[PDB]
């Protein structure tokens, strides 16, 4: 459903509240997914993204491992415009879940901190969003990997939903756009990765674990 409203409503908004993660295939369509993996191939060729997350160092330096590589987009930038469609479209369908998630009132969001894992093996260590109350309620996640295959590719995202047994294993497909609750109720990581693996990461604030994060 093209109107964000359609997809909020029916499908978003009652699969966060019985799951606390729900996933949407073919989000933008390929068109326009292409066109963001244009611009965010471009950041990294032309350097825009930092040298990778230190992960092993073992006192020679350029033994030095370093993994996810990252860079700030507030959607304005020239070459960006694209990036910045996809950020009006996740604001537009986060709008329409007003009053709907949890019972939280978003009233904010961060920039879209773009990753992309260089495919040397790293990737990212089981951890929580946010853990200490920082505001952020809502992960919001686009993937735009081409014909990824985890199977030879890795860098698969395993969620450990809720407190129970299982995870949930989801592919970080192409067009592919993800949502869940940002704090506890949702351990997860990222599996090494052995190819190139981009992402852009958005995360909404609750207004009142936002405003009291100062003082809590
Ligand atoms: O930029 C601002 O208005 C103040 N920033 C924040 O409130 C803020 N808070 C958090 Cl927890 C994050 C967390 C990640 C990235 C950006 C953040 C951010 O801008
Ligand atoms: O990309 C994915 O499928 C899942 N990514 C993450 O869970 C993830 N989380 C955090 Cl908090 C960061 C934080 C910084 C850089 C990359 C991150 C990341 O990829
Ligand atoms: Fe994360």
């Amino acid at each position: 459903p093209l109107p964000a409203l359609k997809l909020a409503l029916e499908y978003i908004v009652p699969c966060m509240n019985k799951h606390g993660i729900c996933v949407v295939d073919d989000f933008l369509g390929k068109e326009t997914g292409q066109q963001i993996g244009d611009e965010v191939r471009a950041l990294h060729d032309t350097g825009k993204f930092t040298d990778g997350q230190l992960v092993s160092q073992k006192s020679d330096s350029s033994k030095d491992i370093r993994g996810d590589k990252i860079t700030w987009i507030e959607g304005k930038e020239p070459g960006c415009e694209t990036i910045g469609l996809l950020m009006s479209s996740m604001d537009d369908l986060i709008r329409h879940c007003n009053g709907k998630l949890g019972s939280y009132k978003i009233n904010g969001r961060t920039k879209a901190m773009v990753a992309c894992y260089p495919g040397n093996g790293t990737g990212y260590v089981r951890h929580v969003d946010n853990p200490n109350g920082d505001g952020r309620c809502v992960t919001c996640i686009y993937y735009l990997n081409k014909d990824w295959d985890a199977k030879v590719s890795g860098g698969i995202l395993r969620i450990f939903p809720e407190g129970k047994a299982q995870f949930a294993d989801i592919e970080p497909k192409f067009d592919r756009l993800l949502f869940f609750w940002s704090d506890r109720r949702n351990p997860h990581e990222v599996q090494p990765a052995y190819a190139t693996r981009y992402a852009i990461t958005v995360w909404y604030f609750d207004a009142d674990e936002r405003a009291r994060a100062k003082v809590k």
